[PDB]
């Protein structure tokens, strides 16, 4: 029982609402005790994010930077509602926005999984990882209504005086609708190297999804410049692994994540990591049981969230005194990832030896039958809960230190 | 009472391979022993479309939209390879995409459910019916790549002689990429009068994904015509049924697919009905059990099929001599679709209530445990299932013209 350090420093983001009780009750109970990290702390709730006039988001972006790690709790972004709520003087930019223009990176969205809670899709054993490029494709276009018959045209004009090269792609007639669209290497590139440094520091073999049959240009360009990159700088260290990467077309790989056992990431393109992300987190089932981590290209910067938001609706039932069941595994898991980075980076087995035990002993609490509200909706359907199927959000925290303390062996 | 018909037509399109050889069997067996309507005939086996050019194809495109109802084999699509194994000529276009052109309008992928046969989504209690635009976007869109560095820029020309319109799109300094889509206003006007024909008729509601949160003019368009449509000439006639027309953002929508109960038409994009009919197709079970129907703007004219190919792989074992459990039940739901849809015009209601039992009876028999391979592998998984478990293709089809002799007497 001698309670484990570190050698770096850990940068922690406080929140919001309801994910800030939890944060708080987490380090009090299942981190604190068990291990010393150095903590260089922002808090990053909507008061004092109005106070400093957002300078601590991005004071806490650059110490991600610097540290190489970071852990984040929900905060609110604000809109128009919440700016009379709190009284802001500015509609400031969400955080994770800033953060993550900073930073620069990839997010991937990792579910935790239990035994005993069922999925929606009962082929699904393992995570399926979903990374996202987020430089725009339509998200980035610009689009145009056609009032008049006529003809739309795309020219593309070099920098060194040289020929225009122009493009016929519609004479219209009665009305109709047009779009142009971009992405550079330079993002793309980016977005691979992220990926291919997630799948392989988690030891999971990667798919990239597009539809190169219609763009063979467009999509194209995504295939290659993967290709390019593999076999240059990652395929003998995958293969050591024993691990892979493959480009599969986008329709392959709904039906092959449809079918699939799991145990792989998926690396996909803006519009499409936006549109899968929520059928298939919806399929894993509770967003408590999800964290969300960006990774810089390097892969050695790192910031990690739950991908919840600060559940508001609770954060509500709480301050009227309610008993509230707001599942955080998805809080601890963000803990217990970002904690394994900083380990995984110092080289220090201690450290990542608890952060194993911690990920797992939550499982095992769960799939001993201590779960929360949401849980046992899983389990037992959402008529037939009863009070005693649930431990609330307090009590399961207790309910998982206890059992930390027995699998404190070593 | 002996056997019945109907003083209108069906147009039926012979196909290829595995899926002609069951067609065969479907009509002397399931069909024309009960039912006797006047046939149109048209054959399109691949080797028939290289001795006419494509021509029959037209042909029988025409065919249907003279007479009101088509049924059509699955057909081979021209490969590279294809013609080698064929013949030269021309490497043609697919049928599919010549018939759906010719005849306007849309393509609805419908699943066949069983009690007994599990999904893999545990919530898919009733069909999810998507209905894909098939025109436009991404599909006919020209892209290149961007070595230089420069300007990609838009022009609008009009026709009449005025002022051009320029967009600064994006300016290169790496190398990039780049694109253009169009669409048109009588496309979607098309892709919608479809839609909401099929949705009333059928009697389920309509969703209609897209992204104008993003895309505010471009695909705002799409949800401003449905919006102008609805109002205009079906928002009372679908509170006459108890149904309603909505459009979600194409998140909410495949959220909502995954945690949804079903029964419901789900109007997708060209690209999104692309992708999305590929996840259903998985999810349902299998192939064998869903039926793609192509739905006119007016939605008084129809050409159904089955959404599954010639099923190439499975012939190869017919050619060998060796046994084969192919799954006709989407080819039989092909045959009951249509003469359904020719009932409904004839006001035929014996012809009617032939395809509910046809149907009803095909079902009870997959219930009864008489099924082919494919649903023994939805049941059991695919490396537990053994011989014992499913019936080969004829044995199942008598197996059912058996149950179907026994409820054509008691009633
Ligand atoms: N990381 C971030 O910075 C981030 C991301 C998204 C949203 N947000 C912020 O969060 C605020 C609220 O947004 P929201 O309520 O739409 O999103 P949300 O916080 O994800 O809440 C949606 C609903 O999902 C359920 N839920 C979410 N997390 C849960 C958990 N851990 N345990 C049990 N149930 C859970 C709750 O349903 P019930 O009502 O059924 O209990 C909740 O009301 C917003 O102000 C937004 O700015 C922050
Ligand atoms: N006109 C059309 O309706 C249409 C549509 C799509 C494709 N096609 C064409 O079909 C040809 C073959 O393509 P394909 O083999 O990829 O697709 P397919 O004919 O749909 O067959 C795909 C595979 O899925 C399984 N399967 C499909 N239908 C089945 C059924 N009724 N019963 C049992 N298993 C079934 C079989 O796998 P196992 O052998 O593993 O059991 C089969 O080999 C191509 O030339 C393509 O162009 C035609
Ligand atoms: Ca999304
Ligand atoms: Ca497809």
């Amino acid at each position: 029982s001698n309670k484990i350090s570190a050698t770096g420093v850990l940068v922690e983001l406080d929140g919001d609402e309801m994910t800030r009780v939890i944060w708080k009750k987490i380090k009090e109970t299942l981190i604190f005790p068990f291990v010393n990290v150095p903590i260089e702390y922002y808090d990053l709730s909507m008061e004092n994010r109005d106070k400093t006039e957002d300078r601590v988001t991005v004071e806490a972006a650059y110490a991600i930077k610097k540290h190489g790690v970071g852990v984040k709790c929900a905060t609110i972004t604000p809109d128009e509602a919440r700016v009379k709520e709190f009284n802001l003087k500015k509609m400031w930019r969400s955080p994770n926005g800033t953060i993550r223009t900073i930073l620069g990176g990839t997010v991937f969205r990792e579910p935790i999984i239990c035994s005993n809670v069922p999925r929606l899709v009962t082929t699904w054993k393992k995570p399926v990882v979903i990374g996202r490029h987020a430089f725009g494709d339509q998200y980035s276009a610009t689009d145009a209504v056609v009032k008049e018959p006529g003809t739309f045209e795309m020219r593309f004009i070099p920098a060194n005086g040289g020929e225009p090269k122009v493009y016929k792609v519609f004479d219209y007639k009665s009305g109709g609708v047009m779009m142009g669209m971009y992405n550079t290497d330079d993002s793309i590139r980016d977005f691979a190297r992220s990926c291919f440094e997630f799948a392989l520091a988690r030891k999971w073999p990667l798919y990239l999804s597009t539809k190169n049959t219609i763009l063979k240009h467009y999509d194209g360009r995504f295939k290659d410049i993967f290709a390019e990159m593999y076999k240059a700088l990652y395929e003998t260290k995958f293969k050591t692994c024993g691990i892979f990467y493959e480009h599969r077309l986008i329709d392959d790989m709904v039906a092959h994540c449809m079918r699939s056992e799991g145990g792989y990431v998926w690396a996909c393109k803006n519009y499409d990591g936006d549109v899968q992300s929520d059928s298939l987190a919806q399929g894993f089932g509770s967003l408590g049981m999800m964290t969300s981590i960006l990774m810089t290209p390097d892969g050695k910067t790192v910031e990690v969230e739950a991908a919840h938001g600060t559940v508001t609706r609770h954060y509500r039932d709480y301050q009227k005194g309610k008993e509230t069941s707001t599942n955080p595994v998805a809080s601890i898991f963000a803990w217990t990832r970002a904690l394994a980075h900083r380990a995984r980076v110092d080289n220090n087995n201690t450290l990542l030896e608890f952060t194993q035990r911690l990920e797992d002993v939550i499982i095992a609490t769960i799939e001993a039958g201590a779960m929360t509200e949401d849980l046992a909706i899983c389990i037992k359907g959402e008529k037939n809960v009863v009070r005693a199927d649930y431990l609330n959000t307090d009590e399961f925290i207790d309910a998982v230190s206890q059992r930390l303390k027995v699998a404190m062996q070593k």
